[PDB]
């Protein structure tokens, strides 16, 4: 932090203390959150964001920049080939994907395969020269239960059927009961205090992502207001650390970048309906839910 403009040791003691110990998270700060810090000027604030932005090369971009900063995206397999194709590759990093859908759609299930997934290296694509082997080098999961439904179980069947060790799974994902709205958003805000700890979060569930509120704020206006300071902390989380973001709803407006609907078909049958994303057709997408987990 003292390589920051106006930034000394004392200064650098408070940043760090109020959470701010990267320049990236500096740079994308608005003065108030740092000025709010008290010993932190409002020209220091104003010089060392400036002084950050800098350092992280945050201006105008064009040409084979944008292609280079699109390369950054990397994608986790869904293990259902079909799926995967609709997705442009699988789940993006640096989005939130929502699946919507009735209840045994299949939600859930998704959700505890991803955390699976995570822990099979070549089920995550990226391009090696805008991504490291190091950035999803021991990837760990975040997993917030708002419904009480995570089950260890299905997460060592899922990777006994894959090859990997489930153990590993379970060691390598945090989970998170959320019993309303403020746990659930107090979780997502904590993410941030994992990732500095020295863990590479890569993966963030939150199943249910409406669920708390709809119980609670039953209202749509100051509901859609929580909603939206979570969300934008959710899509800010997948941006500045690079992870995958994945919310389910469960369905009888919002801030996600890529929007599913699922629904079942025969028996173990599902389709997954991509509605909305910013640069895909919308298409359907068959599979199935088996012992193994998701697969097709
Ligand atoms: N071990 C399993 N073997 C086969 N299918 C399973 C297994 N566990 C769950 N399922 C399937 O997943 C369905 C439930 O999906 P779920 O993710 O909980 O739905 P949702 O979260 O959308 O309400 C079940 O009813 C069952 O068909
Ligand atoms: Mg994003
Ligand atoms: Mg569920
Ligand atoms: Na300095
Ligand atoms: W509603
Ligand atoms: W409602
Ligand atoms: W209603
Ligand atoms: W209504
Ligand atoms: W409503
Ligand atoms: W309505
Ligand atoms: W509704
Ligand atoms: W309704
Ligand atoms: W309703
Ligand atoms: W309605
Ligand atoms: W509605
Ligand atoms: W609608
Ligand atoms: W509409």
């Amino acid at each position: 932090l003292t390589d920051l403009p106006g930034v000394g040791p004392s200064t650098a003691e408070k940043l760090v203390e109020a959470g701010y110990i990267d320049f990236m998270k500096i740079a994308t700060a608005t003065v108030g959150e740092l000025t709010d810090i008290e010993g932190i000027s409002e020209k220091a604030a104003a010089k060392m964001i400036m002084g950050a932005r800098d350092l992280c090369d945050l201006g105008f971009k064009s040409g084979i920049d944008l292609l280079k900063q699109r390369s950054t995206v990397w994608k986790l397999s869904t293990s259902s080939s079909e799926l995967d194709s609709v997705l442009g590759g699988g789940l993006e990093s640096q989005s939130v994907t929502e699946f919507a859908g009735v209840f045994g759609s299949g939600k859930t299930q998704i959700m505890h395969q991803s955390c699976v997934n995570l822990q099979n290296p070549e089920f995550l694509f990226y391009d090696e020269e805008a991504v490291s082997k190091g950035e999803v080098a021991q990837p760990k999961a975040v997993y917030i239960d708002t419904e009480g439904t995570f089950r260890p179980e299905r997460i060592m069947q899922m990777a006994e059927h894959a090859g990997i060790d489930g153990q590993t799974v379970l060691d390598n994902t945090f989970v998170a009961r959320a019993y309303n709205s403020d746990m659930q958003m107090l979780f997502a805000e904590k993410i941030e205090d994992l990732i500095q700890e020295g863990n590479n979060i890569k993966l963030v569930v939150i199943d249910s992502l409406t669920s708390t509120f709809r119980n609670e704020y039953t209202k749509l206006a100051e509901r859609q207001q929580k909603l939206g300071r979570h969300m934008a902390t959710l899509n800010k989380l997948a941006d500045l650390f690079n992870c995958v973001v994945l919310v389910t709803n469960q369905v009888s407006g919002h801030a996600a970048t890529f929007r599913f609907f699922v629904r079942k078909g025969k028996g173990d049958k599902r389709v997954a309906k991509l509605y909305d994303s910013p640069h895909l057709p919308d298409a359907e997408a068959i599979f199935r839910i088996t012992e193994k987990g998701i697969q097709d």
